[PDB]
């Protein structure tokens, strides 16, 4: 069934949603509800849903994607119908016009200005970041895109959202995230911050070699326990007790190995939704930087170009508050005949602008290799 | 006048400016904005969200908004993030290219087909309708056009509301003399308005032309059953209702109108405006009868489509309350430039020409707005 959910996706399904727990297909639109602040979005989301529910929906959900900058408008769509299957089950089975902005020297002046300000004690943090216009000769097809990410994607989450547009063709949110921003089952809340990278290898040895020294580098191990530390004070007070593992782990995806580690809580109030969770949470350090505010200030005024729903988050949640919220990396805006490709990278002090843009280039790769130009 | 300044005020960016003989309302930003599929289900929705706003502070939000035409469109309010409401307004060279879609021909080709289907029984009502594409030399100031149609309007309904976008602005600007309903407590209101014809600056031809609508068989005929739409939608929904016995006539500076207020009691005091408005929307007095039919009809036959023309559009708030009035006598304004829309009831007994020099006058309200009276 979980595969059939694939091969259904049509570019009017609002989201398709596979993660470790599960596949969803939602279709259609029946309510699209926009607000202005993202802090006072979630009882707007639960007034939408148990009115989903009174007026006939058994099981009514949200689905959609909220941007990078939380000043921005938020909204999400509560589907006509959606269905849930276990996770998927998968074995493997023109001109590109390519236009990177911005340049490849611009993006490495930007981390150097990045670098300064730190150096300076302006900021502590700052995640710098580049994109990639791409023009397909013919029309993208979505679905064999979700399809090639889908069998290459065993342990993150794979995911299209329709999002906003101008009545332009439709323009869908597609990609695969290592990256879980918060679930919460039952009152069960599990956060999964990655902080700290390496490239894979084809060569076993090498690709050995790359995560121990990830997992023994001084700089990844101190930045990661940084951006440990405040998803745990985040979630703190809506918790009975947390539990934060003393080591992180290293997980992998087909182009990169993460330092990762697992934040659980068991929550205080069971009202308490997982898109509440998930707003407290965003955007977390990983994407971002410290302070926030700062380090959201420093990546505007940085970045020749607007992050719109990259470094986002994205996901669903239910009437009884149960959800997914994943970090919105390894992905693309697609529309039509173009997509738009994104990556970013931790930048501190010790950063070397050549390494950043050489990471920036590996975290493409999982996209590029979706669209064969890897 | 409290109420002047927020004609001053509006701006580009305003959700709604909306005059009606009982208030004021300019409304800026989106604190929420609802969309919803089924326009039978929005009602509930739009007081869900209306009570979550007040949760969140003021005592009785308000939504505002346009809804189309076509009632199988998807529907959209907003709640502002703040409105001023006041007492009703007391108020005391660009070169143009204008263009028809369709031509003066097409149109009465298709009143042709109309009349046809009509007489061979599937149709006993059928609106058709026009519009006039105008490109002007420079961006229009959407203000002083506001303010032009406020001016010459004291009896109706000016608004402008913000639309969703291509790109460039878009606003629905225009001065409707005709209320879908109100709802102020438990008391109801609708004022169907069915059968025209143009004033004259003749006030003895004036006069005369306001008295044959009275009297015209033809027009009494059509306008009672309008009347008995409206009374239809409202029955379930009230314990009581007022309906006269006869129209009485109204003018806009642009045309007479046959006119009945038909007013109720509710029953149920969480029935909102929102609710009865779409109860009654569209009327047969802009679409037809059968409703599906004689739409279907409409679809098939004009060779633009309506958007916001013929639907409706104003404010509800958290008590219930708001008026809604027929999208008539209006204009979408991009940058520069305006579409404008009229209609003309279609029978049996028509003539092609006289609906082609209807649908003209009926222009006359936006065209005297922009300096092309």
């Amino acid at each position: 069934l979980s595969e059939k959910l694939l091969e259904d996706y049509k570019t009017e399904s609002s989201l398709f949603f596979a993660s470790p727990t599960r596949t969803i297909l939602a279709e259609g639109e029946f309510t699209t509800v926009k607000h202005h602040e993202i802090e006072s979005f979630p009882e707007l989301v639960q007034a939408v849903l148990r009115n989903a529910k009174q007026a006939g929906n058994p099981n009514p959900i949200v689905v959609g994607a909220l941007p990078f900058d939380r000043r921005k408008e938020v909204q999400l769509i509560v589907p006509e119908y959606s269905r849930i299957s276990e996770r998927l089950q998968l074995d493997p089975t023109l001109t590109f016009e390519m236009t990177p902005v911005p340049d490849h020297e611009v993006y490495m002046k930007g981390v150097k200005q990045g670098i300064e300000k730190i150096k300076d004690g302006d900021l502590k943090k700052i995640v710098l970041s580049r994109s990639l216009d791409v023009k397909s000769s013919g029309k993208i097809d979505k679905q064999k895109l979700l399809r090639e990410l889908a069998e290459h994607n065993k342990h993150g989450y794979t995911f299209a959202v329709n999002l906003p547009k101008d009545e332009e063709n439709s323009k869908t949110l597609i990609g695969a995230s290592p990256e879980l921003l918060v679930s919460r089952h039952g009152m069960q809340v599990i956060s999964n911050p990655l902080a700290g990278s390496r490239p894979r290898s084809d060569d076993p040895v090498e690709d050995k070699r790359r995560a121990e020294e990830l997992l023994s580098s001084p700089k990844d191990l101190h930045e990661h326990a940084v951006v440990v530390e405040a998803v745990a004070a985040a979630l703190r007070p809506y918790c009975h007790t947390l539990y934060v593992p003393e080591k992180p782990s290293v997980i992998h995806s087909e182009a990169m190995w993460h330092l990762s580690t697992e934040v659980k809580g068991e929550l205080k109030n069971p009202n308490t939704s997982s898109l509440e969770l998930a707003i407290a949470l965003h955007p977390t350090p990983a994407v971002c930087g410290t302070p926030m505010e700062e380090a959201r200030e420093a990546i505007q005024k940085i970045e020749p170009f607007d992050r719109e729903f990259f470094t986002g988050m994205l996901g669903w949640s239910d009437l009884n508050g149960d959800g997914e919220w994943i970090v919105t990396i390894r992905c693309a805006e697609v529309q039509e005949n173009t997509l738009r490709l994104y990556a970013g990278a931790g930048v501190v002090a010790e950063s070397k602008p050549e390494d950043e843009l050489a990471e920036t280039s590996a975290k493409f790769q999982t996209m590029l290799k979706a669209l064969g130009l890897n």
